[PDB]
């Protein structure tokens, strides 16, 4: 004969999200979103100095 | 002849009535009225985390 009641003096924090960019490690890279990356073959970055 | 034994004072201490939400250790927990826990042996608190 089970009975329930919900406790409200306080509430539960189910999940916390980390954003990365919000981090400070985000400096060390230039993050860009290249959705076609699934379709690529080779990316080349060429440098002249 | 006049002699008298005197009562020179009466002192009482006032018992200090303190409630529980004064204390610093109310930070440490959540207090909620839950009558009927005399009735119930089993307990579970489930929060979906």
């Amino acid at each position: 004969d089970v009975e329930f009641d919900a406790l409200l003096g306080s509430y539960c924090n189910t999940l916390s999200l980390v954003r990365f960019l919000e981090l400070g490690l985000s400096v060390a890279c230039v993050c860009t979103k290249f959705p076609e990356l699934a379709y690529m073959n080779e990316g080349r970055v060429q440098f002249e100095v």
